[PDB]
């Protein structure tokens, strides 16, 4: 009856939110899943609780650009038509960006299924 819970270190992620370069990456707590314009010594511009995530994304390898999207649940006053809030992050690292984004969205995966 062992429990387990994840053991790899939080990255810390060159990339791209609305055309501003920054750091993505979680909180300690690994409850929050925020991004950072540089210098990164400012508050969170993005800060996303992971139990509001409900779906991850990303381009396929091969792309012209390497991107992470998550999306969020519905805002409670969101008309029923309209998109859900939705955040993507482009992976800027130039040798790392793929692995690094592939780091994340597992990261982000397991916790996800965790809770
Ligand atoms: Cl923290
Ligand atoms: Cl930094
Ligand atoms: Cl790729
Ligand atoms: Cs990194
Ligand atoms: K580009």
């Amino acid at each position: 009856n062992l429990y387990f819970q994840g053991a790899m270190s939080i990255p810390r992620s060159q990339t791209t939110y609305k055309k501003k370069e920054g750091i993505l990456t979680l909180t300690e707590d690994r409850k929050f899943l925020i991004w950072t314009p540089l210098p990164a010594t400012g508050p969170p511009t993005v800060s996303l609780a992971l139990d509001n995530i409900t779906n991850l994304q990303q381009t396929p390898p091969g792309s012209a650009k390497v991107i992470l999207k998550f999306t969020e649940r519905p805002r409670p006053n969101a008309e029923p038509g309209a998109p859900p809030p939705q955040y993507m992050f482009q992976f800027t690292h130039p040798t790392d960006a793929r692995a690094e984004a592939n780091a994340i969205r597992d990261l982000l995966s397991q916790l996800l299924a965790a809770a």
